[PDB]
């Protein structure tokens, strides 16, 4: 798709056999999901945004699909107030900024 | 452009005629740069992110060129770690995710 900004750009994705939305945020270096139960244990982590810096639980060599792009990688589960697809994987489904 | 993702989209800005480096964001509602000083009255406000929320003065109707793309707009200005260019500014410029 071509996704013009007026509004929040929100996609469809589904991870684990559930369908969820999320934000494709070319600011953000890794994804960010409120919850799921991705395969049990996780490695902690640290993000910053601009607020300052939240411990997050970090999941490796998930699979996602993205408005029906395949796409694996690294998931960090925190408090986010939206799913967050950052750009890890937003390189892995070719996305581009065009101007 | 067309901008890949495998780094951080910073691109060249021109605002108060000073040349500054910010973040092309499409996960940014708004447009957060660093302490400077900008033409016009300003408000006060406080805007969210990942970490919590942070006090920013805000200024509206603000030229600002990226990568000589010219956009009108509000900026936000306060203690942000990276300058920001949010959706408010990049449909301006025309600016489309793509994949
Ligand atoms: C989501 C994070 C992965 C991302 N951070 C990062 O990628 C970074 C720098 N990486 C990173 O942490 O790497 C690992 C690391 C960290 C530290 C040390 C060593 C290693 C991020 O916060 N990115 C934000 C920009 C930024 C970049 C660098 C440094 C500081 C800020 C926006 O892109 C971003 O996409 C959105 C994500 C988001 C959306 C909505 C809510 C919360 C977060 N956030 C924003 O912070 C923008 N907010 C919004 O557009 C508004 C207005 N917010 C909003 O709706 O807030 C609601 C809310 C707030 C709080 C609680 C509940 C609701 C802001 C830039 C204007
Ligand atoms: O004091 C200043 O110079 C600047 C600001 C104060 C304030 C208070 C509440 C919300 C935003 C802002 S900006």
């Amino acid at each position: 798709p071509q996704i013009t900004l007026w509004k929040r750009p929100l996609v469809t994705i589904k991870i684990g056999g559930q369908l969820k939305e999320a934000l494709l945020d070319t600011g953000a270096d890794d994804t960010v999901l409120e919850e799921m139960n991705l395969p049990g244990r996780w490695k902690p982590k640290m993000i910053g945004g601009i607020g300052g810096f939240i411990k997050v639980r970090q999941y490796d060599q998930i699979l996602i699909e993205i408005c029906g792009h395949k796409a694996i990688g690294t998931v960090l589960v925190g408090p986010t107030p939206v799913n967050i697809i950052g750009r890890n994987l937003l390189t892995q489904i070719g996305c581009t900024l065009n101007f």
